């Protein structure tokens, strides 16, 4: 009888997952539902678990940050009572961000900054959105202006920053960019610690602690808190049958 | 049907409360309970929604992160299915930590260092456990060892030690005492702006955030992970009816 919602990051120490999150839950207590979190650790049998049991619980409606393994089968009891977050499925409602447009938008600042050996510190292209788009959108951007690319993919860890920073780091290199803030992160403390000053630094999330601790560094919005209101939003329309499927992508900002 | 545990963190973003979660899920997972969380936001009438909605919803067991404005009236019909962590009710189960010994332990060490002007960054008196105690630990040092108290209590956000670090630091000011890594994070951004790099920075806490940024601030251990198991098996414990409520108490340690 209770209106519950349920939210489903992969990691409750996510900063950027968080800052999603944070526009859902007063959205969701506006519409009168009272929101629960689960998280998955990108394990699709876990999230398969979570979904079974919000299922026989009557769960009203379910937001899924998605991540690569989710199959549109295992999703096949909750088609019109969940929104999928950073990733689409044929016949899903979806918010996600413009993983291309925040690094061509970050890289042309770079550029007309006079910026013309810039290096990238990203994520494998397992990961389709953070590690495969943002890295092909930086080398299409060097292609496309006739830049050397120089590049290292370690993952989403700071200490991954931190611990392959030195790799990209060439004589010529003037600015690096960053797929996240939390490699920005890992990636700043070595150069404070090498006491390398000469480097503008840049990355993608505009989160709160970047901005507090690096002031300096160049920063993308993907727009983390619109897509936790669309999410929001979608989501309650759709259980209320309000609004059909539809497939939201949220524009990146600078600044 | 489906065994399910709740837990009930005041923020979402707390590093600290995340670090006790981060080893209760783990303990669930193995127990068979598949965990949701839910966040309270220092709010008794959010808590008692939230209760209802869990009862009615037969969920087995709740992790309650306490506060002030908890009543032992609200938590009535849980006296067997709930345990508080970070706060004590009588009759409920509990899970806390030793504020005075961690401030003890770390006034210890900075005096064993050859300090003796030694400043205070804490939150206000209205916080029971990182206000009251931890201050009054701080000032019970410096009586005992004839040390002149500077302090500061503006609460718990890492802009609040920024703002603040200033009021507490004197010409003979040799250390600085944060009552959280928060705020020891905050403080250090303005000592890096003004150049400040004679000054000892000690705070409580020790999350992976503060060692990896700040190798060289000396830390206190309140044992959130610990705490995190133990609440987690004294509440399985005590809904399979194999245990009694206990109070326990888990100790500080240094480094
Ligand atoms: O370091 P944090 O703050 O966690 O940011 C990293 C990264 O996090 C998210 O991406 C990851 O999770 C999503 C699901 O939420 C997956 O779909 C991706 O594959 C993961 O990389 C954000 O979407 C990213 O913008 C952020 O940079
Ligand atoms: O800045 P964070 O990492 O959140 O640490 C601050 C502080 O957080 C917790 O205290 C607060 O929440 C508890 C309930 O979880 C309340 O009982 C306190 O009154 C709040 O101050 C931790 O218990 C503290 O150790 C930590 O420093």
């Amino acid at each position: 009888s209770d209106k519950v919602v349920a939210i489903i990051v992969t990691r409750l120490d996510s900063l950027s997952e968080n800052l999603a999150v944070q526009t859902m839950l007063p959205a969701f207590y506006e519409q009168g539902y009272d929101p629960i979190m689960m998280e998955s650790q990108f394990s699709p049998q876990l999230v398969a678990e979570h979904l079974g049991v919000l299922k026989r619980r009557n769960i009203d409606g379910v937001v899924l940050f998605g991540f690569t393994g989710i199959t549109e089968e295992m999703l096949a009891h909750w088609q019109s009572s969940l929104v999928l977050l950073a990733r689409d499925a044929k016949g899903f409602a979806s918010v996600c961000y413009d993983d291309e447009g925040a690094i061509k938008i970050l890289m042309q600042r770079l550029y007309d900054q006079g910026h013309r050996n810039i290096s990238y510190l990203g994520v494998p292209h397992s990961d389709v959105t953070t590690g495969k788009r943002r890295h092909e959108a930086y080398l299409a951007f060097c292609k496309a202006h006739k830049l050397h690319p120089v590049a290292a993919l370690p993952g989403l860890a700071m200490k991954q920053g931190y611990e392959n920073v030195a790799k990209v780091i060439t004589p010529e290199t003037t600015a690096l960019l960053c797929a996240t803030d939390t490699l920005a992160l890992g990636a700043s403390k070595y150069l404070q610690e090498q006491r390398i000053d000469t480097l503008q630094l840049a990355s993608v999330g505009n989160t709160p602690l970047m901005k507090f601790l690096h002031p300096e560094i160049v920063t993308v919005d993907p727009g983390y808190a619109e897509a936790g209101r669309q999410a929001a939003c979608q989501l309650i329309a759709q259980v209320t049958g309000r609004s059909e499927p539809q497939q939201i992508i949220i524009p990146a900002t600078l600044s």
